[PDB]
Formats: C-alpha cells, sequence, structure tokens
C-alpha cells in the first residue's frame, strides 16, 4: 500500500461516514454531531517517518483536526501534529512548549496531563504533545522526526503505537478526503 500503509484508524467512524481505500490510502468522511470520532490511514507500528498527505478538509464551524495522531506506550502519550483545525485551537488552555519549525511553518508546541481518562489501555493516566501548525494547510509532508526530537525533550517516549493521517471531530460539522502516503 502507498508509503507501506498497513492500519485503519477507526475511533467512532461511525457517526462520521468513514469511508476508506488501503490499497490506494484514501479516505473520506462527514459529519455533523457532537460525539467524538478519530478516523484514518497509517501504520499500526509508529516511526520517524515523513507522512505525505493531501485532503480537502472543511471543518469550519466545527472543533476538529486534520492531524497526524498517534500513541507511545511508555511512557504512555497521545499526540498530535495538526496541519488545519476548525473553531479549537487545542494549545489554548494547555501547558506551552514554546515552538518548533517544520516542512515551511512554524508549530506551536503544548502539552497536558489526562488523568484516568478513557485510553488504548482502556482508561489510564497519560500526557498530550501537540504540534499546532501556524500557517494551516491541507497539503504537504509531515517531518515527524522533527516533532519527535523537540517533543522528546520534553519527556516523549519512543515506544510507538499506532500512528495515522486522521481526521478528529466533536462537535459541529464538516467533510474531508484525504490521501496518505
Amino acid at each position: 500500500n502507498p508509503g507501506g500503509i498497513d492500519y485503519v484508524q477507526n475511533y467512532n467512524g461511525d457517526v462520521a461516514d468513514f469511508q476508506y481505500n488501503e490499497g490506494a490510502g484514501t479516505y473520506t468522511c462527514g459529519w455533523d454531531g457532537s460525539t467524538d470520532f478519530v478516523v484514518g490511514l497509517g501504520w499500526s507500528t509508529g516511526a520517524a517517518r515523513d507522512i505525505t498527505y493531501s485532503a480537502t478538509y472543511n471543518a469550519g464551524g466545527s472543533g476538529s483536526y486534520l492531524a497526524v495522531y498517534g500513541w507511545v506506550n511508555s511512557p504512555q502519550a497521545e499526540y498530535y501534529i495538526v496541519e488545519s483545525y476548525g473553531d479549537y485551537n487545542p494549545c489554548s488552555n494547555a501547558e506551552g512548549l514554546g515552538t518548533l519549525e517544520s516542512d515551511g511553518s512554524t508549530y506551536t508546541v503544548c502539552t497536558d496531563t489526562r488523568t484516568n481518562e478513557p485510553s488504548i489501555t482502556g482508561t489510564s493516566t497519560f500526557t498530550q504533545y501537540w504540534s499546532v501548525r501556524q500557517s494551516e494547510r491541507t497539503s504537504g509532508t509531515v517531518t515527524v522526526g522533527n516533532h519527535f526530537n523537540y517533543w522528546a525533550q520534553h519527556g516523549f517516549g519512543d515506544s510507538y503505537n499506532f500512528q495515522v493521517m486522521a481526521v478528529e471531530a466533536f462537535s459541529g460539522s464538516g467533510s474531508a478526503s484525504v490521501s496518505v502516503s
């Protein structure tokens, strides 16, 4: 599959009309609701790989991200590299970790703790790492290593779980069509 894609991310995809094609490295979704979902395509084992995407992403008025999304097992962490988003900047009420430069833009970097929250191990305590692109875009390449390298200076581990190019929303409405490699 494109870029060795071998994984379909499907959390609550049933509220997001989530449809995919692993062989083509494509997916679509469309939403209008107040339930959280995270859907997309990628790799069952994460790495500091370059992720190329091309999207149409329409999330005006929506609490939504277009993002590289994944987890690390130990210390347990959930991470996002946000390329475009809707109404809600996730670094607004988080702890600031400065900025970094990657793939043509500055990213705002931040972190927060989720205590005893739904996670990949059921219910657990984990750290979120966010890089939020200052100049939003819908196509390009994410040099994931740049983000990993920076977050690792602030406690981020390297035992990668899954890693995908994702669309998440939790409020409002939108549509997306994404190609990944």
